[PDB]
C-alpha cells in the first residue's frame, strides 16, 4: 500500500468542539477526516495519523514543550518510513496573539516543515526515497463563544484568512502541491475553531481526491 | 478497540538485518513484530508503531538529532491519546562504546520514559486517563560481522546482557510492568543485532500474551 | 489537618508599605492574611506561606533571578506534599513596564502555574493526590507617591484592573476555581501597591470561606 | 519568636520507609524531626520545613528538573525572611551512583548553599540580616534490601562515610557552625536510607540543643 | 599573485535569476561577476569565490543553519591566507521582512564582518598580514513578480536604497575602503533580486578598478 | 587611603574626542576626570580607572562581546578590595539606536550595578565591607556631525536628557547617594559625545567635592 | 570541468614543517598536495582548496573557536556548488591530548561530515546534485622534537596508526570510498606532524589517480 | 610612564597568609609583590594590579561566576589600554582537585590568554598597539596545615610543580618572554599557598629586572 502521514494539530488530531472550551474528546476513527481520507482511499493506502492538539508550525509555546511541530517532525517522518506522502494542515495555532506572529512568520515555519519532508530520504539507515509533501491551509478560524478562546486567539481569525495566500505563495516557489481546506469548508464547530462531523467528512473526501491524484 | 503504543527503536521499527550492515529497509507490516502482535491479538486491539531506528533512551546522538527517546515521547503519547498501554522497549543503542554508559545509566533513561507515560493522563485538553506501561528489555547482542557494527558496539553485548536485571528492579520500584524479550528471543539476526523473522514472530506471539494479561 | 499552599508575591508575604518606598518589613505572623487565613480556620488546617516579593507569574525578570513564580512552583509543590489546595495570587510583578505584558501574557503565565498544580500529583515517591488550586487575581493597583513605583509601575494599574475578567476566563476554561481579591478589599497602601493591616484582615476573612467551600 | 528554616532531602521532608522502596507517604507532623525540633523548641521558636525529596546540594539530576538544592534555595531564603537560622542537612542524594561525585565535590556543593545563607542579607526590598547558618552531615546509609535502591545508590555507603569529615573542614574554614547527624542516630529505616520514628525523635531531640546554642 | 577573497550571498555566488524565483542554476565562470573580475585583473591577480545564496551579515536564519556571514568567515579568512584584500557584499538577505531589521542593524553586521577581516593577521600559525576590507553595499531591490520574493522582500527595496549611505558611513568612521555596486549598477534580473549577465560585467569591471586602485 | 573605583565607560576611559569620530587616544592621565579626581583627593585617596570605552550598563553589543558592564563589575569588584565608595558613570552607550532601549531600561541597567556593589562584601576570602555607591548621570549629548556618530546615537540625545531624572528616582528607592554629571557639564566635546579638556577638569573638580561629602 | 573540493586541516592548507614549531607560512600553489592534484589531473578538472589548520572532525577546540570542521562544511559545499567530489582528510587534531577522543570517537566525527556530503543535493536553491566522496585517513603521526608539540599530541601518533582501519570500516559501512593516505606516504616533515614537499607531490599523485576512478 | 598590567589570581591580589585558612585581608600596597614591582621600577612605570583571589586561567568555578581569567581579560586590556606589557601568572586554582586538569589543560588556558594580549591591538576605537606579554609560572605549592587547604588541593603539589615546565614550552612555541617565580621564590606562606613578605619582595625584585629587560 501506498503510506500516507497526516501531519498536524487538533484539526487532524479530531478534537470534538464543545461549548465549554475544554476538555473534550477525539472524534471516532471512521468520523475524524484522517479516517475518512482513509476509507475514501481505500485499502491500498494506509493513513498514519499524527495530530497534535496545540501544535505550532516550529514556534515553542511557552505553556508547553510539547507543540513545536518542527522539533519533532524529522522525527516522526525516520519513524515512518516508508513514506508517499506527507500532508501538513498547521498555522491555526500560531495565529494566537501571544505569538504575535504574522502571516508571513507562519508561512517560514511551514517553510521548515517543507523542506523537513523533501531532505527526508534516507531516514536512519534506509534506501527509501524522500515523500512529496502537500502544503494544507487551514479554514478561517470563526467567531468563538468562549471567553478564554476569544482571548487567546483575538487577531487570529484575521490572520487564518490569510493563510491560503501565504501558502500558496510558498507552495509555488518551492515547487510542491498546495491544498487549500478553506476552500472546501467552513470553521462550523460550536467553538468557532474545531470541525463538525460533517466538516471532517467534507474535508476527508477533498483531500482524498488531491491524495489520488498526486501519486 | 483497545490502544497499544508500542514505543522502540529499529528492533520496533522492523530493520531487516543484511551482511553488508546498511543501507536495509523494513519488515512487511504483517512480519515485523509489532505487525504479529496486531494479528495475533486480533479486532479487539489496534498497534500503533512508533519505532525509530537507533533511538536512545534519553541521550541525545552527536551523529543525529532525531534519537532521544525522551525529547519525543510526551509529544507522542499526547498525539495518539486515548491510549490504553505503552510498551517501550530500548536500550541497544545506549549500549554504543560512544555514550559510555552503564546499564544504570541507561535504566535511569527507561525510567524517564516510564515516568512520561505515568503522568500523560489528558494530554492536550482531554479526558483521558493515562495508559498502562510494559518495560521491555531487548534481548542480548550477539557476535557482529559487520567491522563498523563491531566497532560501535563495543562492549555493547555486555551490557545489555544486564538490562533484564536493572530494568527489571526499576519496574520493580515502579511498580510497573516488565517483560524481558531475550526471555522468548535470542538475537538471531545475520549483523548480530536485528531479529530474523522467526525472531519476531516469536516475540509477537510472547507480547499478545502479555497484552492480554494486562487489558 | 489539611495542607493549604499560599503561592504569591509581596502581597503574600506580607510586604509593609512605606512612604519611602523600600526597603520594608514583613507584617507581623498575625497580621498578614495568610496569618490572618490560618487563625480563621483553625487547627484542622495548615497555611503555608510561599510569597516572594516581586515574583512575577512565568516571566524572568532581569534585575533578580529568583523571581520567576513558574521556575519554583514544581519544587514547592514537591516539597509540600501532602496539600489539599493551592492558593495563588499573582500577576501584580507582570504589569511592572519593562515586561512589556499584556493582561493575556500575565493570564497565560497563570496558566502555567495552575497546570504545575493540576499535575502535581505522586510528588516525589508519594502515593498523594494532586491539590485543588484556587485562582485570585490580585486587587487593582492605586496611586502611588513614590518616583521609582511610579516609573516601574507605568500602564500597570489599568492592567491590574483587566485581571480579575482575563483569570475568571482561563478559569473557568481550565474548569478550577476563581476569586477575585479585588471583590474583597481595594489597594489602601500608602504605596499604592500594597496592603494595610485592614486589607489583610479583609481578605483572610474572605479566603477562608473560600477554603471551607472547597475542602 | 525565632525562625528556622530546615532546607533538606527527603531525610527532612520525612521519607516513611518501606519494604518495597517506593511509593510511600511522609512522617507526621509531630513525628518527623523537623516537628520534634519545634515541639522541643516551644513558641519562642517558628520551624519552616524545606525537605524535597531527592534533593542534590547543587547538581541537576537528569531525571527531575526539581532537585538542584542550590537553583532554589536563593528564592526560598527570600520568601522566608526574616530568618535567624538555616539548618541544611543534604549530601546522601549527591553520593547516587550516576552523579559519579566524590565527598569533596559534594562538600563543594555545600559551600555553595553556606554561602546563599550568608549572602541573603535583605532579600528582596527588607531590612532583614542575613541568618546564621547549621551545616549537618547525614547519617551513613546503610545496607537497602530494595534491589533498586542497592543500583542507585552503589559506592554511596562509602562515601556517606565521609561526610562528617568533609563538612567538618569546610564548616571550619569557612567559619560556620557544623553538626553531624551520624554523631547521634544511625540510619534505622528498613530501606538502608531513610530514618525510623525513634532516629527523627533523637535528631529533633539533639538539633533543638544545637539551635539553642546559636540564638 | 595577490590574492582577493570575494565574501558575499548569491550575488557574489552568481544564482542566475528565474522567472518561477527557484530552483536555478549558477553563471558561467566567465560570466559570474567574479569571474569577470579576475579576467579583467589578470595573471598578477588571484580571485577566490566565497558566495553563499541567501547569506546575512550576522544573523541566524530560522529556515537555514548555513546562512549567518559572521559565524562563517573567521574560518574563511584563516582558511584562504595569505590574502591581500576582502570584498565582502552583504546585506540584501538581511532586509527580508522576516528578520525585522533597519538599515543601521545591517550596518552593525557588517561591521562586525569589517573587525573579522582587520583582526585575522597570522590566522592559524602563520606569519601572515591582515588583508585589506573593502566594503560594497549590493544595488537597490526592484519589483519582484514572484509572490513569494515579494512576501519575502517586503520593506527589502526601502532598506537597500539606505545601504550605500549607511555603509559608507561605517567605512568612514572605521577608516576603510568602501564601494556602492548601485553606483554602477541596477537589479536587472527578471525576479527583482539578481544580476543579469551584463550586471555581472559591469560590477566585474568596475570593482577590477577599485582592486587596482587599492593594490 | 580610601580606595574609589571609578567604573564606567568611553567618558570614564578619557576618550579624545576628534572630528573624524574614530580610533583616538586617551587624554593624558593628569587631564581625564579620573585623574583630576585624584588630584583633587590627593594622596590620601587612591583612585581605580575602570572605564571601558563604549560600555553598556547591562546588555550584550552584538558587535562587541567585552561590553556588558554587569558581566564583568563582580569580578572587578572582588579584584579591587579593599574599596571604600564605587562611581557608577553608564548610560551613554544604552541610548544607541539599535539597542532600543527606554530610560526606564536603562535605569533598571544601572540598578543591576548598584545592587552589585552593595552585595560585595567579603569577595573572595576577605573580611572587607561593601563600599558605597554613587550613582551617576552622564550630561545629555550634543548634535553629532560625524554621520556614522548621529545613525548610532539616533534618539539618544532625547533619552540621555531623561536620565537624571530616572536615575534619581531609582537612587532615592534604593538609598544610595546620586550626582547628575549634567549640573556640572554640557557635553562639548567636537563629536557631540565626549568630553573636552575642560569637561574633564570640571566634572573631576565636583566629584572629589562628592567622594569628600560621602566618606 | 568536474570540480573536487578538498576539505581538510593543516595537512591540506599546506604547513610547511618548521623546527620551531610555529609561526610558518604555506608551500607555493604548485608545490602543495592540492596543487600537484589539480596539475595532475589537468584542465578537466578544478580543484577548490579547503584546508584550515588546526581544524578538527566535529569538535569544538576550547583555543579557537575556528576550528570545527562539522560547523563549518554545510555552509562551505552549499558555497561551492556545482561540485562533482568531496575529498575529506582530516582526523589528525582530533588526537591531540586535549580531546581525550578515541579512534571511534573520530571516525563518528568523520561520519557527521560524509553524512553532511551525502545530504547536500541542491544546496541553497539550485537545481544541483550531490558531489560524491572521498574519505581519507591521514598518515599516522611521527617522532615530534619541539616540546609543546609533544605535550599536545600525547598519545597522538598510536591513535593516527588506527584511523585508516577505523574509516575504512565507517565508509564500506556508508557505502562511500575510501582511500589511506599512510598507504602511499609517511609524515617526514621535520616537526613530526607536517609534509615534505615530497611527501605533497606523492600524496597528489596517488588523490589524481582516485579521483580518475571516480568520475 | 610605561603601563604594565598584572593579571592574576590571590598571589596577585596579596592574600595574607594565614592559619585558620580563611577569611583574610590584603597585604598593604608597598607590600604585596605589585607593589614592590611599582617601587622598585620607578615613576617612569605605572603598574595596574588586576589580581582575583581564587582565578583560574578558563575554566569556570561552580562555586563562583567570577573566576575564568579568560572571560575577562579581554574586557580588561580594552579598559587599560595604553599598556606596554602584560604579566601573566595564573594556574594555582586550576591545580584544584576538583577541575580534574592535567597540566597540558591548564597551559592551554594559558595559551588563550596569551593570545588575548597579542590580538588586543587597537581595544576599542583607539590607535594603540598591543602590549608585550610575560608567561609566568607560579611557584610550586608546599605542605598545607588546613583540612580544607589539603582536600582542595590534593594532587596541587605535584601538577604546580610541572607548570614551569609546561608554560617554558608553550612560551617557546609562541614565541613570547617566560619567566618561573618558582625560580626565585618557594611558596613559603604558613597555608602552603601563599606568599610572605619576603617571597612578595623578592618576586617583586626579580619581575621589575625582567621589565626593563623587555622594556
Amino acid at each position: 500500500a501506498k503510506r500516507i502521514l497526516c501531519f498536524g494539530d487538533s484539526l487532524t488530531w479530531g478534537w470534538v468542539p464543545v461549548e465549554d472550551g475544554a476538555p473534550t474528546e477525539r472524534f471516532a476513527p471512521d468520523v475524524r477526516w484522517t479516517g475518512v481520507l482513509a476509507q475514501q482511499l481505500g485499502a491500498d493506502f494506509e493513513v498514519i495519523e499524527e495530530g497534535l492538539s496545540a501544535r505550532t508550525t516550529n514556534i515553542d509555546d511557552p505553556t508547553d514543550p510539547r507543540l513545536n511541530g518542527a522539533s519533532y517532525l524529522p522525527s516522526c517522518l525516520a519513524t515512518h518510513l516508508p513514506l508517499d506522502l506527507v500532508i501538513i494542515m498547521l498555522g491555526t495555532n500560531d495565529t494566537k496573539a501571544y505569538f504575535r506572529r504574522t502571516p508571513l512568520d507562519i508561512a517560514l515555519g511551514m517553510s521548515v516543515l517543507v523542506t523537513q519532508v523533501l531532505t527526508s530520504a534516507g531516514g536512519v539507515g534506509t534506501t527509501y526515497p524522500a515523500p512529496k509533501v502537500l502544503v494544507v491551509s487551514p479554514p478561517p478560524l470563526a467567531p468563538m463563544p468562549h471567553p478564554w478562546f476569544q482571548l487567546i486567539f483575538e487577531g487570529g481569525e484575521q490572520k487564518t484568512t490569510e493563510l491560503a495566500r501565504v501558502y500558496s505563495a510558498l507552495a509555488s516557489f518551492m515547487k510542491v502541491p498546495f491544498f487549500d481546506a478553506g476552500s472546501v469548508i467552513s470553521t462550523d464547530g460550536v467553538d468557532g475553531i474545531h470541525f463538525t462531523e460533517a466538516n471532517n467528512r467534507d474535508l476527508g473526501v477533498a483531500l482524498a481526491e488531491q491524495v489520488r491524484s498526486l501519486l
